[PDB]
């Protein structure tokens, strides 16, 4: 039997337990390159790796004295200038085989003396050549190309690395450090219940998904990274048009597209701007009956998928993606998309975007 | 006087672009000087705060400006910026852009910058008397006048041109390009403006040739790279608002890390082709996807391979290209929307901006 996305989703709980138990050693490796701190970071990543970076960015910036810029690497190589104020560069590629990410790091290594870290699931892959250190996201080899556990591993590894960096640079104290670890431990404990809740939600609403012509996920701040990975996952698997959007970006064009067949997910986190999400959900629910909320802790009705733990908005993207990983798989299979039958398998090599054929079952 | 049958349409405003651009070109040195008065010691790090079509305009002009001047431009969504971003210690200039000047996100993000930092702030808008002007040191007019259709066309074009010409003048004034280059750039934009009517006509011919392929299109994609990613984002905004089927503007290489797996034989895919270091990558992708959807099209300058290419009849380089490369899509958005029966003069969701707290006032729409 070939693995499926569910194979890997079911492996996330233990994988994250291990990452949380062992994160200080990778963080120490990174810290040793920037012993006086590193105020300005550049992350070079594409696809789910870029979405992972976007998902972790504000958690890191909230705790550490750090500003993170995230750039698509092909664009970066050919069109961007390097900042003279850069203190650390991180390249992220789960496979370590995306040519754009590799090539962008090579350019940074050739042009600047800034420390370069690679983050990957295969520390012997091609990306390692152009980094001072190469760190392991802790996923192992994921043999389904519609990445689930590897995305989650990247997000958690980034967050915990930033957490430790904040502590080592004396931006937070031991109590805050430990309380953050406790939050992640509780979230990991909630993974099976989160899977169960998503199963229940899917079973309840499956008739609304079978012929849905369009999906949209709306988030804000940290959860824009979750919306981008929703987009990537749904596009690749469900294969109907799917969009992940910032709440306020939505208000300057996308709202005009809404029709009564749109299926729209609202990602709700506790924040200074939640009232704006509530206004928009109430408004759009008048025009489409196919609205859903994903949120933490509390729920009000059966159109809300309640993740049974509490995370703050910065931590939230670690677990907020999980329901969507599952829904992408289940809705794709419902539509008859047969996800173990691979498609466009010659593309990465033909297009010069991958060093090798995908190592997928 | 409201006359229901005499309302302006997207075509009204498209048809005003040529004359509007002549006037912008005539007068560009004045706005540029106003900006330059705020950054006399130089300005290497710029932040542009803008949303929607204003953001897409910034993205469309960014690499033109960076190619001529030793400047780095960061473009940020203003709501997100206000609530989630830190300011760089190294920022030299902030530009807020809003065509109406009434987008609360952009206004509030500038307010934060005015309250927290001493960095000069410029606002670019069609209405210099609007709310955005409160939170800028100087407020510059994009030169469009009042556009009373929500699906902006001329205003978008005015913003891209105003940004490019401002950056051109900045580069020349600061002795980063020579007089020959400065004058050659003005001539390139003048030729492009003069090519607007022919570009309209070519787009009409292309639309007439392929309209049957657009009528029942369920998904559109536009693919670009470097400068033309801005054009792709404005394609996405315009098509989503008017044609109202899922419409995506994508970077060439980003397409290769997820979107390619969505392709099916109903996808209508536009390839934006400019001369560049990376055009061979676009050729590879077009040839590959043409095996899996029959609905492929190219938009390019100068000359074209076949009748599935829309040929914009002037010579613009890749950095200048986004000024004119949007024009065919503005026309196509209109025409395809109307073909689909979408009745664009019938306003929709008109309570939204005020109810959602994203606009300070109702839209001034015909």
């Amino acid at each position: 039997m070939k693995p499926t996305m569910m194979t890997y989703i079911n492996e996330e709980e233990e994988m994250c337990r291990v990452i949380l138990a062992d994160f200080q050693t990778n963080a120490e490796k990174l810290e040793s390159l920037v012993k006086n701190g590193a105020k300005e970071w550049l992350i070079l990543a594409t696809g789910s790796s870029l979405n992972a970076a976007q998902s972790a960015k504000y958690y890191i910036e909230n705790l550490a004295d750090v500003r993170i810029t995230i750039e698509e690497p092909f664009n970066h190589l050919y069109y961007e200038k390097l900042s003279s104020h850069l203190d650390l560069v991180i390249g992220i590629s789960q496979s370590g085989q995306s040519t754009s990410t590799i090539s962008a790091l090579e350019r940074v290594k050739k042009e600047a003396s800034v420390p370069v870290v690679a983050l990957t699931s295969d520390v012997t892959s091609e990306i390692a050549e152009f980094a001072d250190i190469t760190l392991d996201i802790g996923s192992g080899k994921e043999r389904v190309g519609y990445v689930t556990k590897g995305f989650t591993a990247t997000v958690l590894t980034l967050m915990l690395t930033g957490l430790h960096f904040a502590y080592k640079t004396v931006q937070i104290d031991e109590t805050r450090f430990n309380n953050e670890i406790s939050a992640f431990s509780r979230a990991i404990d909630a993974i099976p219940a989160t899977i169960a809740e998503t199963e229940a939600f899917y079973e309840r609403w499956q008739e609304e998904f079978a012929t849905a012509p369009k999906f949209t996920a709306i988030g804000y701040g940290p959860t824009v990274g979750t919306c981008k990975e929703f987009e990537t996952k749904f596009s690749e698997t469900v294969r109907v048009p799917s969009q992940g959007l910032d709440l306020e970006a939505f208000m300057h064009g996308p709202y005009l597209e809404v029709n009564p067949q749109h299926r729209i997910f609202f990602l709700e986190t506790a924040s200074a701007v939640t009232e704006r999400l509530v206004l928009l959900r109430d408004y759009e629910s008048k025009y489409t009956p196919f609205t859903y909320t994903v949120k933490f802790g509390k729920g009000e009705d059966d159109r809300t998928l309640v993740i049974p733990t509490d995370l703050d908005e910065y931590q939230a993207p670690f677990l907020m993606i999980l329901p969507f990983q599952i829904l992408a798989h289940h809705i794709a299979e419902l539509k008859g998309n047969k996800l173990t039958e691979r498609i466009y398998t010659d593309f990465g090599v033909a297009m010069k975007s991958k060093t090798k054929p995908g190592d997928y079952a």
